[PDB]
């Protein structure tokens, strides 16, 4: 908890999303898979509606690519005064923002819909009208006065509750938090860290509660939801680079009500 406050975006994003971790070009790798369930999963036009809501967003936007074409509010969020600024730093396409672009340019091949890259970060930005503090650690995620539009349609979160529970339990109780801010019916997009109990953020060092696969479906169930996908990408030993001791990623298509 109070560890958050020495993470820095910078470190956090070369240790995941520059190379080796961020290498698109081998389809083996885990982005390629990661932007293929997403944007498979957008793809079956049962993901819709009017808002939608990104929990724990970090300084990440690759979870909203293939996203943001089916909802046109887009609310964007995190714990950290940082990582909101190094997300601005994007939105506004102020000076040293990190780039995206060869995500974008991923997610358009990916989606074979012709698009150029530079309409997919057009969109994205339009559609993002804001980016808010959070806690998922509350009963009440965002507070009582939110300007993000409630129940949202739709909810995406990455990576984001088992690095802010100390246990399975913990985890449980910020996945119903969140969970309340969802519409009946509609749908959660959940990707996360299997069985990792540690990563750095610079001079942060972050514990994290190792799961696995079946506990991530029963806490999903547990939460009242349906399981629509649950995948796993297994962590190739050249990706396991001593910035954390994650052994795969997991993938969860989940449904309310
Ligand atoms: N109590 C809390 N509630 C919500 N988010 C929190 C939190 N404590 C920390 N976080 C945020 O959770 C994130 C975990 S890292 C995941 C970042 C991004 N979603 C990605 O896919 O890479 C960080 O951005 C951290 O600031
Ligand atoms: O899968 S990753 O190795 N990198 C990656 C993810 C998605 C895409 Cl699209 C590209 C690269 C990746 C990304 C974020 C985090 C990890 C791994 C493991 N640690 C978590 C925090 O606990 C945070």
């Amino acid at each position: 908890a109070s560890a958050y406050q020495r993470f820095e975006p910078r470190a956090y994003l070369r240790n995941n999303y520059a190379p080796p971790r961020g290498d698109l070009c081998n389809p083996n790798g885990v982005g390629p898979w990661a932007l293929r369930c997403l944007a498979q999963t957008f793809a079956t036009g049962e993901v819709s509606g009017r808002t939608l809501i990104d929990i724990g967003s970090g300084p990440t936007v690759y979870q909203l690519l293939s996203a943001c074409s089916h909802f046109e509010d887009i609310t964007m969020t995190d714990f950290l005064e940082v990582n909101r600024q190094e997300l601005g730093r994007w939105l506004q396409e102020e000076p040293g923002a990190f780039n995206w672009s060869m995500y974008s340019q991923h997610a358009c091949l990916i989606e074979g819909k012709g698009e150029c890259w530079q309409d997919k970060e057009r969109q994205l930005r339009a559609r993002v009208k804001r980016v808010l503090p959070i806690d998922v650690h509350q009963p009440q995620p965002l507070g009582a006065g939110s300007p993000a539009p409630l129940p949202a349609d739709a909810l995406v979160s990455a990576f984001c509750l088992e690095a802010v529970s100390p246990d399975l339990a913990s985890f449980q109780r910020a996945l119903d938090h969140i969970t309340t801010l969802l519409r009946p019916g509609g749908h959660l997009l959940l990707i996360g860290a299997l069985e990792e109990s540690w990563y750095l953020a610079g001079e942060a060092r972050l514990t994290v509660v190792p799961v696995s696969e079946e506990e991530v479906r029963e806490a999903l169930v547990r939460s009242g939801y349906k399981v629509r996908d649950l995948r796993t990408y297994i962590m190739p030993a050249h990706l396991q680079t001593g910035v954390d001791d994650v052994k795969g990623v997991f993938f969860a298509w989940a449904q309310k009500v």
